[PDB]
């Protein structure tokens, strides 16, 4: 139990955590999708190792080669494709593709770029619409797809670009790029957003949104926005339509879903729903922050640089009005100025943390931007929060209940994938006090925190 001695003591905090949950997954979990650390088991949801496959490039970043390689072995061996099962394509496309597509980059290994052709090909199925707007689900082993058990959600089919790109790019084979650009070209005319803030829903048949008039930035949509931004990043800034979209979708949260809390005045995002706005800030939200400062980064306006550090300190306070530190599922603000009243509300339906990376993930765009240690400092208190209430003893994190009791958070039993694969990794980068390490400049980061290439 030991670890280089370079390493600054709070990233090497974060390897010690890692360490801890990668124990469990080891020992009740291996080759399975998701661990269930409280009763030493586990749980399968696509069968693909998810798990795994998701913390292969964390533990490369992170210097476990051992660990890496013992992974390696088990998806040269274990990982098989021809299986007969429904795989959401949004879902599939940012964890595996993504994280193998992240792998390959850093191992130099080749058998990561062959399972990520292997796997991108079998998605393929899903663009067989009338719209060309993918269905939702492909079954990787029959090659059939097919909308939800509808219509698909925006975010999923506008968040699988990046990947797709990449994977056009590294095997020469155009499909997949033509595919998910042909998605986005259509996204860009369809009529039905609001000041650039895009629907929740979209039919493959007619290929228009559905469900009008309602608008959030959490799930169904959040990625959306977030893609934009990181493809016109990963393009080599050349394609404008994809920053114009951009620019006009924050102008569009500003006029339509950007309010303040009272008394604190803490700036936040809500919902709207044929005009009526509800002061609902799902923690997925979070991400924005980070996407703001990532662009300010790249020669977006002041302006956006003002709302990204706003929208942190919210976000923190999110994390640190709870009793156990840990930001709830979602947050209520209140627009009502009344004296004794705090900002901070939540419903005791939305009182769980699934181990969400959103808050870390915006902390490390936020200090990489502006250098202010103290986004470093904010994290390192979340950080402190997950292994005071969510640890488990005999190995690995859970997802908890209730974030407001210190003395019975109420573990779920469950450590979602993206806990190794996005929360610990943003986490150690954070820690860095290398801008050269996986520089805004050369690397570009999926919506499940996969590193991928900026193009040249
Ligand atoms: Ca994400």
């Amino acid at each position: 139990a030991q670890g280089p001695v370079h390493l600054n003591y709070r990233q090497k905090g974060v390897i010690d955590v890692f360490l801890h949950a990668w124990k469990g997954y080891r020992k009740f979990a291996w080759g399975h999708d998701e661990l269930k650390p409280v009763s030493r088991s586990f749980s399968e949801w696509f069968g693909l190792g998810l798990t795994l496959i998701d913390a292969l490039d964390t533990m490369w970043i992170l210097g476990l080669r051992k660990e890496f390689e013992e992974a390696r072995k088990w998806v040269s061996k274990k990982l098989h494709f021809e299986k007969d099962v429904d795989v959401n394509l949004f879902e599939s496309t940012i964890r595996i593709l993504g994280g193998l597509l992240s792998a390959y980059h850093l191992s130099g290994d080749s058998l990561f770029l062959r399972k990520a052709e292997d796997f991108g090909n079998r998605l393929m199925p899903a663009f067989r619409t009338p719209s060309k707007i993918p269905y939702s689900d492909v079954n990787i082993g029959t090659g059939v797809a097919h909308p939800p058990r509808s219509d698909s959600t925006v975010a999923e089919v506008t968040s699988i670009q990046l990947e797709f790109r990449e994977l056009s790019r590294l095997t020469g084979d155009k499909k997949f790029q033509e595919a998910v650009e042909k998605v986005t070209q259509h996204i860009h005319g369809l009529s039905g957003k609001k000041d650039g803030l895009v629907p929740m829903f979209i039919n493959t048949h007619s290929g228009l949104f559905t469900h009008l008039g309602v608008f959030t930035l959490g799930a169904r949509a959040d990625s959306y926005y977030e893609y934009l931004l990181k493809q016109w990043i990963q393009g080599g800034k050349q394609e404008t339509q994809l920053l114009e979209d951009y620019v006009e979708a924050i102008e569009g949260v500003r006029t339509h879903l950007l309010r303040h809390s009272e008394p604190s005045k803490l700036t936040f995002v809500g919902e709207l729903a044929h005009g009526r706005f509800s002061a609902k800030m799902d923690h997925l939200v979070c991400f924005l922050p980070g996407t703001l400062a990532l662009g300010v980064y790249h020669g977006l306006p002041a302006s956006h640089m003002e709302l990204a550090q706003e929208l942190m300190e919210t976000c923190y306070q999110m994390n640190r009005q709870m009793e156990t530190g840990l930001s709830p599922e979602i947050v209520h603000f209140n627009l009502y100025p009344q004296p004794g009243r705090r900002d901070v509300e939540v419903k005791p339906a939305d009182r769980h943390n699934l181990l969400r990376p959103e808050t870390v993930e915006s902390l490390f765009y936020l200090y990489r931007v502006t250098g202010d240690r103290k986004y470093q400092d904010w994290g390192w208190e979340i950080l402190q929060s997950f292994s005071r209430f969510t640890r488990v003893p005999s190995g690995g994190y859970s997802s908890i209940n209730n974030v407001q009791d210190p003395q019975k958070p109420e573990p779920r039993d469950k450590m979602e994938s993206f806990f190794l694969g996005e929360t610990l990794k943003y986490l150690f980068l954070l820690f860095s006090d290398d801008p050269n390490l996986l520089s805004l400049d050369a690397y570009v980061f999926n919506t499940e925190a996969h590193p991928l290439p900026i193009w040249t």
